[PDB]
This record gives C-alpha cells, sequence and structure tokens, in this order.
C-alpha cells in the first residue's frame, strides 16, 4: 500500500508536510525537509526584508505542546524566492512558499514577484493571514472586511491558485462569515486550518515565571493542547468550502492524529510542534502508523475516508 | 499558613469552588457542593423557564479534558432563587448564582428579582456572557456592542455588585476591547476567566465518529487542553482591570495548577472538568497540594503571590 496523492496539479507521495515556521527557515532547513520522507514542504513565512525576530527565549515545548512568539524571523523574500527559483529539487517533492507581509502592499509586492516563478517552477503560495499586534486592531483573519480586502488585492496581483493559512475560530457565526469570505475568491484553492491558538500563557511553577521573553510570556499554542480546536476548524471549513481543499494542521503527533484530521476533511496534514520536537524522522513514523490504521480498517485510499467523520443521528 | 480570602464583603475558607454547570444543577448537587471542602459554590446557569437541554450524549471526558454541548439544561430561575433565598446555609460558605438568559430582557427580568435576595442574604451574581443572543451572530461576549448593552441593562436593573463569566479571547486587540467594555461598569466587581474554549471537535478514531450528539459534535472544551489559554485570559484581565477581581477557571486539576492561576492574578479558582471527573473529594486534595507548594516556597497567604507572575527582563 502506498499513499501517494494529486492536488493542485501536483503529485504527492503522501499527505505529510512540515507546518510553516518549523524546520524551514534556512537553506539547510529546506534541504533537510526535502531529504525527509515528507510528501511536501513549506518555507518559513517571509517578509520583504530579513528579520531577526524577537528576543530569546521565544519558543518552548512541554509534554502537551508548545508556545512561541518567534516574531517572524526569516531570511527575507529574496532568499525564499531564490530557493524556489534556483535551489529546490522539484523532482523530490512539491514546495509551498509562505508569505506574511506586514501590510497589504508588502504582500502584493511579494506575490507579483512570485507569480512567474509559480508559473515556471510550480511553487505554491500559502498566504499567512496572521499579523503583528497593532493596538486598536485585530489580526487580519479576525477582521473580516480587512481579510476580504487582502484577498481581493492578492488575487488581483497574483492571478494564480493559492492557499491561505487561517487562525482558529471558536464561534459558529465566525465559521460562517470566514468561509463566506473565502468562497468569494475562486483563486483560493486550499485553506490551511490552523495556525497556533493565539496568546496563551505558560507559567513555570518553580520559578514563578513565564517561559518566553516576548509579550510578557504570551504566545501561540501548538501541539496536544490544540488538536480538538484544529479538527473543528478543518471540518467547519471542509463543510463550508466544498470547492476548495482543506489542509489540516494542529496537534499531529501520530498516524492516528493524522487519520482524525483526514476524517475531518484534510487533504494534506501539516506537522509543527511534533516535528520541532522529534525531528524529520517523524515522517516515516507517521506514514507507517497511518498505513497501519488504514490496513486494520480495510481502507486502501485516503479518499475512502476523507471528510467521512460520522455524526450521531 | 493560610488559604483564607475576604472579598466582595464575604469570607472564604479557601479559593476553591465549582465552575458553573458542574455539580450544581439540582438541590442534591448544591447540598453536595455545600457539604464539600470548597470555599464557595456557584449554581448552574439558569434561564427563566426550566430547560431539558440538548440530546445525549452531550458531555464526554478524556485524559486531556472534556467536550460539552449541554444546551443549558436547568431547573429554572425560580428554583435557584428559592435555593438562595430559603435553602442555602450561608454559615457554611458563600453562594454564587449564575444566570444565562437568552436575551437581554430575560436577564433583566431575573436580576430584578434576584436583587432583593442578594441584598438580604448576600448571594452573589455571576452573569454568563458566553451565551447566544441572535442566532447567526456571535455569542454575546464576542459581540462587544451586545456585551455593552447587556451590561448597561443588567447594571441598571440589578443595582448591586456582580461579576461576569467570560469566554476566552485569543487576540490582544480583543483583550483590550473587552476589558475596556468591562471597565465602563463599576458594578462589575469580578471577572471569571474562562468559559470553555468554544466549538472544539473530538473524534473517536476507532468508531470514526464525533463523541457528542448536538451540533454535529462541536462543543466547548475544558480541562488540560485549556490551561494556558485560561492563564492568559486571567493575566490579561488582571492587568487591564485593576479595580476588579479576577476569578480563574480552566484546566485546574492540582494545587499546582491553582497556584499558577493565582500567580496570574486569580482570587477565586473554579474547578470544572476535574471536579466532574473526580468528584467533590477533589477539594481536599487541591487544598493540601496548594498548601504544600506554599510551604516549600515560604508563602503564608495567597496575597503574597497573587498576580506576582514574573516576566523575562
Ligand atoms: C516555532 C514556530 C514557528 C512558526 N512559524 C510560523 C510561520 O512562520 N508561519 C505560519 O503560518 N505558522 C507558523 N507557526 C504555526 C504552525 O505552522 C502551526 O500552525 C502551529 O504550530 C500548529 O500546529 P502544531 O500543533 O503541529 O504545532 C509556527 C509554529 C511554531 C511552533
Ligand atoms: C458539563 C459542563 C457544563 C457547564 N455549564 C456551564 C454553565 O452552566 N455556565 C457557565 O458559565 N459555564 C459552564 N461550563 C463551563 C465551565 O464553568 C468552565 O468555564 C469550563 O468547563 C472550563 O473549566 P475546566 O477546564 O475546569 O472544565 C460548563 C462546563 C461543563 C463541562
Ligand atoms: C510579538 O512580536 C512581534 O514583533 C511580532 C509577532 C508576530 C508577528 C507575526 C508572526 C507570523 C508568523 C508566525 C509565528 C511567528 O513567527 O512568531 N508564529 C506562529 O505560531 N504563527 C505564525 O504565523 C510579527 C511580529
Ligand atoms: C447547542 O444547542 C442549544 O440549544 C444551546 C446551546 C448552548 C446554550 C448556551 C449555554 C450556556 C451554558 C453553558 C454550557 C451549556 O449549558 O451547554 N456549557 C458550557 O461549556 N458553558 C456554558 O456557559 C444555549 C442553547
Ligand atoms: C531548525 As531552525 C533554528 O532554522 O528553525
Ligand atoms: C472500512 As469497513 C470495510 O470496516 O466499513
Amino acid at each position: 500500500m502506498c499513499l501517494k496523492l494529486n492536488l493542485l496539479d501536483h503529485v504527492f507521495a503522501n499527505p505529510f508536510m512540515n507546518a510553516a515556521g518549523v524546520l524551514c527557515s534556512t537553506e539547510e532547513d529546506l534541504r533537510c525537509m526535502t531529504a525527509s520522507s515528507s510528501g511536501a514542504l513549506v518555507s518559513k513565512s517571509c517578509t520583504s526584508a530579513p528579520r531577526d525576530g524577537n528576543p530569546e527565549p521565544r519558543y518552548m515545548a512541554f509534554p502537551l505542546g508548545s508556545i512561541n512568539s518567534m516574531g517572524l524571523p526569516n531570511l527575507g523574500f529574496d532568499f525564499y524566492l531564490k530557493y524556489a527559483s534556483d535551489l529546490h529539487d522539484y523532482s523530490k517533492k512539491p514546495l509551498f512558499l509562505s508569505i506574511s507581509g506586514l501590510s497589504v502592499e508588502e504582500n502584493v509586492a511579494m506575490v507579483r514577484r512570485l507569480a512567474p516563478v509559480a508559473q515556471e517552477k510550480g511553487v505554491l503560495l500559502e498566504l499567512n493571514l496572521s499579523c503583528p499586534n497593532v493596538p486598536g486592531k485585530p489580526q487580519v483573519a479576525y477582521d473580516f472586511e480587512a481579510m476580504r480586502t487582502y484577498l481581493q488585492q492578492v488575487s488581483l496581483a497574483y492571478g494564480l491558485p493559492f492557499g491561505v493559512k487561517m487562525p482558529p475560530y471558536f464561534d459558529i457565526a465566525h465559521f460562517d462569515t470566514a468561509a463566506a469570505v473565502l468562497n468569494e475568491f475562486p483563486l483560493v484553492k486550499f485553506v490551511t486550518c490552523v495556525n497556533s491558538v493565539g496568546n496563551g500563557l505558560v507559567i513555570d511553577a518553580e520559578s514563578e515565571s513565564v517561559v518566553i521573553k516576548p509579550k510578557q510570556g504570551f504566545g501561540g499554542l501548538g501541539g496536544k493542547y490544540i488538536l480538538p480546536t484544529a479538527l473543528a476548524n478543518v471540518n467547519a471549513f471542509y463543510r463550508r468550502c466544498p470547492d476548495k481543499l482543506v489542509f489540516g494542521c494542529g496537534g499531529v503527533y501520530s498516524g492516528e492524529d493524522a487519520f482524525l484530521h483526514i476524517l475531518a476533511g484534510a487533504s494534506m496534514v501539516q506537522v509543527g510542534t511534533a516535528l520541532q520536537e522529534e525531528g524529520p524522522g517523524i515522517f516515516t513514523r507517521l506514514e507507517d502508523e497511518l498505513l497501519e490504521i488504514m490496513a486494520r480498517k480495510g481502507y486502501r485510499t485516503l479518499e475512502e475516508f476523507r471528510g467521512r467523520v460520522k455524526t450521531i443521528e
């Protein structure tokens, strides 16, 4: 049994990939992800200029998950574009580039430059609809009229199929609104649910201290903490966006967790915290575990159960 | 060494109490909570009329926490008012009464009738704002205009100090806006952070099914999943509402978890999922555990560390 699959006019050996920001910032990291058994990779979200990001410590992990306030450290867009255009071996697996400009204009400028590389090489865009704190203003995907604007301007500037990285929502009216926004854009062909659960706070009892330096310890949560949140977002968007793909991200440590994401609707399954903690060897384990659950159940393909979570009545 | 607190013109033996909805629906439940070692109790959120709530199964628990869509089952306001007015033994501990009307008028009608019993008997109101208003709109506390309306109307109708049960927020701009709304209302004397993390989805891998019946499996999350979210919300409101008390709720299973809440700013500490799972014996364990951490650290009272979480630099 193999798990190869066909999305966005690309072929994938399996549905696994890193989550943006994990093992993907440097050329070393991208080559390591390309050498792994993952089905695809995605670059660190980028800005027009290089950034050092926030002061350390800015990531910590724990048995139930991680917290981070990285601050968008990256090598800058020119580097990731060069990686895409000149360095990546597309014979090995597909590449996604994540962009997270600090304004709409910065994102439009990056997308106009990516477009011909996308056409020439097939690199795929993941637009990160997360943002820095601006007092008096929520992140873009939490401001639905702002989100509609970004997406209008990117669609126009880019002109090619792309995807969007979403934060979690917690309210069914918000699912309805967000998905309606996304469905106004036919070039949005995948939706990645979810980014980290925003602005949690981990405290060390012995030291009586927060554990990350930025933002008085507040940071985004990943890992075990967030799996039901992630599943809920995957399935909410799966149900609301039938003409799009949904990529699942959040809380995947095992092939069973990936199974759950696929049952909820996921096409690709992205691995953040667990990959950060275990390293790239995780991909062979995930694939073996997923194939074992499939075999036990009699499933021969991912399509047999994608989106097929059962409700009661 | 001492767990006593004196706040809101009451004396509490210790900071622990049930979270609303857990072990508090029936007279039997309320008598059980009263007979426990908890420092206080709160009643099930009520409506004007009795409700059967949602179809079962509607609550499930797992190693990392719980999911529920109970649908507000309760015996109705008159019952809880009678319990406050005639049945509760206030010499044992303080009582809070939670109200969760399905419109602002229903809340007004309840608090006008509660007011005299509050004044005579000293029952304390906790107004649930994580609660539907118009379907297709967000819950009340995710709609800042609705929230302001609810608070203006309840403040006028009730005329006495009360508190509010808040959902978690995930964006700094929402912390800022929410707290600013609360700080418009001087009668809001305590803020309970947090209600369950909304619209999670737990899926059973073996059965391939969601585990609760209502809402196609979507429900609010409690327990280990939500502790860093809870701590963040306690701390954020602690910092932003210096003239109010913050009560902590979410992910408390141990004295250590409680100590973390208290470091974050909690006065009272509410126990939901863990109490549902363990039963009321949990309160003696929590008290002993908290006192053991205080002894190791040399703390003699709760005020010596409440709000004293350290940040880096
Ligand atoms: C250290 C770190 C850095 C991240 N950087 C980014 C980023 O650059 N872009 C992004 O879209 N998400 C970023 N994320 C979010 C992850 O892609 C992912 O959405 C989140 O961690 C949840 O998945 P998990 O439970 O597997 O960790 C980052 C996460 C971590 C832990
Ligand atoms: C079965 C159940 C019923 C609940 N009912 C209510 C309620 O009536 N009113 C309310 O404010 N919160 C209610 N909640 C939320 C809890 O009060 C609490 O905010 C949440 O469970 C998080 O705390 P925990 O992590 O200790 O479970 C309920 C939670 C559970 C599990
Ligand atoms: C808080 O300090 C800041 O300057 C700052 C904080 C956050 C940002 C935006 C981060 C977007 C990239 C990202 C990161 C990250 O780089 O911090 N972490 C995540 O969990 N998800 C993400 O999408 C930009 C600046
Ligand atoms: C989902 O179907 C319904 O009919 C319905 C669902 C929910 C409500 C509001 C519930 C408020 C009480 C409450 C409950 C609850 O009783 O379901 N559960 C929580 O975790 N926190 C709460 O604050 C009212 C009706
Ligand atoms: C593996 As690294 C510090 O470039 O994310
Ligand atoms: C997946 As079967 C063949 O057990 O319904």
